[PDB]
């Protein structure tokens, strides 16, 4: 499995489902993630809605805001649900970057998500069965 491909295909899906074609953006993990993320957004739509309105996103503060939320999301540890929420939050910032006329941020956000998966979540994901376990548990 490829963390970068999973991030890239999700963002392209999230932005396309908001009417935007993201330029820079096995098959079962993408399908399972997109369904799990949609399920999470449905169940926590108010949190999704209020997260966009409270971001105060500028190119100067974008990374500090991304890192602060991701830090808090995994402060108490990692599970598959928080990983799904991690993807959904990354989608918020990408849609919000496009809405606020800051589409270049999508490529930076894609990189920050890939880095976090490669360097901080990778060991937990591998030790808890990898994405194979994720698709088995929820796909
Ligand atoms: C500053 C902040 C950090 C503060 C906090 C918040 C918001 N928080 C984030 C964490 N959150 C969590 C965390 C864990 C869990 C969980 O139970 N975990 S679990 O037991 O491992 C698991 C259980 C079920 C599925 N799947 C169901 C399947 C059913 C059949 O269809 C396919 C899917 C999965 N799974 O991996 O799919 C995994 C969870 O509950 C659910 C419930 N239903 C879910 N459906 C999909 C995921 C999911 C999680 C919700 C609560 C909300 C902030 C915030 C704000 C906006 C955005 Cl945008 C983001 C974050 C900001
Ligand atoms: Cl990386």
């Amino acid at each position: 499995y490829d963390n970068r491909e999973i991030v890239m295909k999700y963002i392209h899906y999230k932005l396309s489902q908001r009417g935007y074609e993201w330029d820079a953006g096995s098959e079962v993990v993408h399908l399972t993630l997109r369904q799990a993320v949609d399920d999470f957004s449905r169940r926590y739509r108010r949190d999704f809605a209020e997260m966009s309105s409270q971001l105060h996103l500028t190119p100067f503060t974008a990374r500090g805001r991304f890192a602060t939320v991701v830090e808090e999301l995994f402060r108490d540890g990692v599970n598959w649900g928080r990983i799904v929420a991690f993807f959904e939050f990354g989608g918020v910032m990408c849609v919000e970057s496009v809405n606020r006329e800051m589409s270049p941020l999508v490529d930076n956000i894609a990189l920050w998500m890939t880095e976090y998966l490669n360097r901080h979540l990778h060991t937990w994901i591998q030790d808890n069965g990898g994405w194979d376990a994720f698709v088995e548990l929820y796909g």
